[PDB]
C-alpha cells in the first residue's frame, strides 16, 4: 500500500487595536506586611516556589495584543 | 489498500478594538498584612507553589486582544 | 510501499496596534516589609524558587503585541 | 490558748532472706531489632522521653530486700 | 498563747540477707540492632532524653538490701 | 507568745548482707548495631540527653547494700 499526507492550512488573520489616549492613572497602595515561619523545606524532581513577594505593579501597554498558533504532524 | 489526506482549513479573521479614552484610573487600596507558619515541606514530582505574596496589580492595555489556535493531525 | 508528505502552512497574518499619547501614569506605593524563617532547604532534581522578594514594577511600552508559533513534523 | 504535739513513732522492725544457693542460670535470647521513624520533637516544661532501646538485663541479687519510709508533720 | 512541739521518732530496724552462693551465671544474648530517624529536636525548661541506646546489664550483687528514709518538720 | 521544737530523732538500725561465695560469671553477648539520623537539634535551660550509646555492664559486689536517709525543719 501507499500514503498521501498533504497540509495546507492558511490564515489571512488580523488581531488589532485603535485607541486615542491612556489618560491618568495613579497606583498609590498603602505600605504592606508579609511574614512566613517554617523549619523544614526538601524538593525534588521538577519543582518551583515562591516564599514571601510583597509585589506591586503598573502595566500599561499602548495595545498588547497576541497570537498564539501551534501545528502538529506525527505518522507511524 | 492505500490512504489520502487533505487538511487545509482557512482563517480570514479579524479580533479588534476602537476606544475613545482611558479617562482617571486611581488604584488606591489601604495596607494589608499577611502571616503563615508551618514546620514541613516536602514535594516531590512536578509541583508549583505559592506561600505568602500581598500582592497589588494596575494593567491598563489600550486593547488586549487575542486570538489562541492549534492544528494536529496524527496517523498510525 | 511508499509515503509523500507535503507541508506547506501559509500566515500573510498582522498583529497590530494605533495609539495617540500614554498620558500620565503615577507609580507610588507606600513603603512595605517581608520577613522569612526556616531552619533546613534541600533542593533536588530540577528545581526552582524565589524567597523574600519586596519588588515594585512600572512598565509602559509603546506598544507589547506579539506573535508565538511552532510547527512540528515528526515520522517513524 | 495553746498547743502540744507530740510524735513519738518506734520501729523494731525487720526485712530478711535466708536461702541455700541460686543454681544455673542462663539468658540466652535471639537478637532483636528495632525501627523508629519521625520528623520533629518539641518539649516543653518537666519532660522524660526514651527512643529506640533494645535492652536486655540479668538483675541476680543474693537477696534485693528493702523498706520504704516517710515521716510529715505540718503546723500552721 | 504559745506552741511545743516534740519529735522523737526511733528505729531499731534491721535490713538483712543471707544466702550460701550465687552459682553459675550466663548471660548470652544474640546481636540486636538499632535505627532511628527524625529532623528537628527542641527541648525547652528541665528535660531529659535518650536516643537509640543498645544496651546490655548482668548485675549480680552478694545481697542489694537498702532503706530509704526521711523526714519533715515544717512551721508557720 | 513563745514557741519550742524538740526534735531528737533516733536510729540503731543495720543494713547488712552474708554470703558465702560469687560463683561463676559469664557476660558473653552478640556484637550489636546502633544508628541515628536528624537534622537540628535545638536544647534550652536545664536540659540532659544521650544519642546513640552501644552500652555493656558487669557489675558483681561483694554486697552493695545502702542507706538514704534526710532530714527538714523549716519555720517562718
Amino acid at each position: 500500500g501507499s500514503v498521501q499526507i498533504v497540509y495546507k492550512p492558511v490564515d489571512l488573520s488580523k488581531v488589532t487595536s485603535k485607541c486615542g489616549s491612556l489618560g491618568n492613572i495613579h497606583h498609590k497602595p498603602g505600605g504592606g506586611q508579609v511574614e512566613v515561619k517554617s523549619e523544614k523545606l526538601d524538593f525534588k524532581d521538577r519543582v518551583q516556589s515562591k516564599i514571601g513577594s510583597l509585589d506591586n505593579i503598573t502595566h500599561v501597554p499602548g495595545g498588547g495584543n497576541k497570537k498564539i498558533e501551534t501545528h502538529k504532524l506525527t505518522f507511524r
